[PDB]
C-alpha cells in the first residue's frame, strides 16, 4: 500500500529466515514502523519504536497469528489483564534473583560437567547439539519437573515448536502460505501431552518443589489446583523460548567471541568478563530476534504512522540492537562495546520474566566450558550458518582443540 516501500513486496520468507539483517537495515533507514506483505504485519525494526510499542499505554499484548495457531489460550506472552497478572504471579517465585541465588550453581554446574564430560578429551565437537542446547534445557527441564524428560526429546520439542511459531509466511490474502507446517507443532503438543499430562494427574494429589507442581498449586484456595488447560499453554512457551533461548545466546556469545580471537582469549584468561561477552552477544545475534508483538487498543501515531485500533505490531528486537543510532558497527561482536541498554529480553509489562536465571545459566555453562577446554578454537574447515526470523542463533558450531 505504501507507495515508495514497494520493494517490501518481494521480500520472501526464506530471505528472513536465513538473513533478515540486509532487509532490516533497509527497514531502520526506509520505515522504521512498516508493513511487511509475507508477514501479514506492521513490523517495528528500530529501538525507539520497538521500545515505544513495547511499553506504550496504548498497546497490549497479542500473539503473532503463527505463534497463536502454535500455542492457543492463555499464552502468557499473548494475554493482558487480570488473567496475565495470574499468569505472572505463577511464574514468578522459582525466577526471582533471590530464590535462582540459593541453587542455581548446583543446578547448572554439574549438568555442564556431565554433558562436557562425554567429549571434552576428543579435540573435536559440535557445541550447538553437544553443550549448549543439552545443558539449557537440562537446567530448566529439571526446575519445571521434566527431570525424566531425556535432553534429546526437549530439543526436539522446541526445534518443532519454533517452526511452527514462526510459519508465518502469509499470501497476499493473508491466509498462511505454508498451512501444513503447523503439523509437527502439533505432533509435538500431543507428545507433550502424553508426557505431562501423569505428571500434572501426580502434581495435584503430592505437590513437590517442581515449578510446574508450584503452578498448580501456589495461590490457590485449599484443595483446587489451577486447570490444566489453563497452564498448559504457558508450559508451551517455556518448552520453546525458555528451553531454546540460553543455548542460543551462549553459542551465538562464542561464535562471536571466536570472531574476536584476542578477546575469546581475554574471556578464558578473565572468566569475570563472561556476563559482559554474554549481554554483547545477546545484542550482537538477540536469541529472540522476532517473535513477540502487541496490538494497538485505540488509534495511535508510531513513527509518523497512523495506526487504527486493533493493528498488530510484532518486535524485530534483534534488528533494535543493531540501529546504528545507537551502536557503532553492530554487525561486528565487540565485548569492550560501551554498555548500553539492550532489547534483547523485550521491555515493558510482558518483559522477559526469567532474564536472571537465563543469565547465570549462560554464564556457568561458559565458565565450565572454558574451565575444561582453555585452548578451544573455532573449526574454520567448518563454517557457522544462523538460521530464524522468529528466534535466531546459530545451526551448529564446530570447533577443535588440541589434546
Ligand atoms: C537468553 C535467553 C532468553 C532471552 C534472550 C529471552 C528473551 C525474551 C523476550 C524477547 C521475550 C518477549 C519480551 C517482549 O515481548 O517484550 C521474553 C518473554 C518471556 N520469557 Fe524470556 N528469554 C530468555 C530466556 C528465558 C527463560 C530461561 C525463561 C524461563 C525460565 C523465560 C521466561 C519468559 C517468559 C515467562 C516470558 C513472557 C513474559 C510475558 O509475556 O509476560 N525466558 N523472553
Ligand atoms: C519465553 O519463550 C517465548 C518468548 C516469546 C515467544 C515465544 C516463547 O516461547
Amino acid at each position: 500500500e505504501r507507495p515508495d516501500l514497494a520493494w517490501l513486496d518481494e521480500v520472501t520468507m526464506t530471505q528472513l529466515e536465513r538473513n533478515p539483517y540486509e532487509v532490516y537495515e533497509r527497514l531502520r533507514a526506509e520505515a522504521p514502523l512498516a508493513f511487511v506483505p509475507v508477514l501479514g504485519s506492521y513490523v517495528a525494526s528500530t529501538a525507539e519504536v520497538c521500545r515505544e510499542v513495547a511499553t506504550s499505554p496504548d498497546f497490549e499484548a497479542v500473539i503473532t497469528p503463527a505463534g497463536g495457531r502454535t500455542f492457543g489460550h492463555p499464552a502468557i506472552i499473548g494475554v493482558n489483564g487480570d488473567i496475565h497478572a495470574d499468569l505472572r504471579s505463577m511464574v514468578e517465585p522459582a525466577l526471582q534473583p533471590a530464590e535462582v541465588d540459593r541453587w542455581i550453581d548446583d543446578l547448572v554446574r554439574p549438568i555442564a560437567r556431565r554433558y562436557l564430560e562425554r567429549f571434552e578429551n576428543d579435540g573435536h565437537a559440535e557445541l550447538v547439539a553437544q553443550y549448549c542446547e543439552p545443558v539449557s534445557v537440562r537446567s530448566l527441564g529439571d526446575l519445571l519437573g521434566l527431570q525424566e524428560v531425556d535432553s534429546d526429546k526437549l530439543r526436539e520439542w522446541f526445534a518443532k515448536l519454533n517452526r511452527s511459531f514462526t510459519n508465518a509466511a502469509v499470501d497476499e490474502n493473508g491466509e498462511f502460505a505454508n498451512p501444513e507446517g503447523f503439523a509437527e507443532g502439533d505432533q509435538a503438543k500431543a507428545e507433550i501431552r502424553a508426557v505431562v499430562d501423569p505428571l500434572i494427574d501426580k502434581w495435584i494429589e503430592h505437590p513437590d518443589d517442581s515449578a510446574i507442581s508450584h503452578w498448580l498449586h501456589d495461590g490457590m484456595p485449599p484443595g483446587q489446583t489451577r486447570d490444566r488447560e489453563y497452564i498448559y499453554p504457558t508450559i508451551y512457551v517455556y518448552l520453546l523460548g525458555a528451553m531454546q533461548e540460553p543455548g542460543h545466546g551462549m553459542a551465538s556469545t562464542l561464535v562471536g567471541l571466536f570472531s574476536r580471537p584476542e578477546q575469546l582469549e581475554e574471556v578464558v584468561d578473565d572468566p569475570t568478563l563472561i556476563p559482559r561477552a554474554i549481554a554483547e552477544g545477546l545484542r550482537w545475534t538477540s536469541p529472540i530476534w522476532s517473535a513477540s508483538a502487541r496490538i494497538s487498543t485505540k488509534p495511535v501515531t508510531i513513527a509518523g504512522v497512523d495506526l487504527p485500533a486493533g493493528t498488530p505490531v510484532m518486535l524485530s528486537y534483534g534488528s533494535a540492537n543493531h540501529d546504528t543510532g545507537k551502536y557503532e558497527a553492530p554487525s561486528q561482536y565487540d565485548l569492550h562495546r560501551p554498555p548500553l541498554p539492550h532489547l534483547a529480553f523485550g521491555a515493558g509489562n510482558h518483559a522477559c520474566a526469567g532474564i536472571y536465571f537465563a543469565n547465570h545459566v549462560m554464564r556457568i555453562a561458559l565458565e565450565e566450558l572454558f574451565e575444561a577446554i582453555p585452548n578451544l578454537e573455532r573449526d574454520t574447515r567448518e563454517g557457522v550458518e544462523f538460521w530464524g526470523w522468529g528466534f535466531r542463533g546459530p545451526t551448529s558450531l564446530h570447533v577443535t582443540w588440541e589434546v
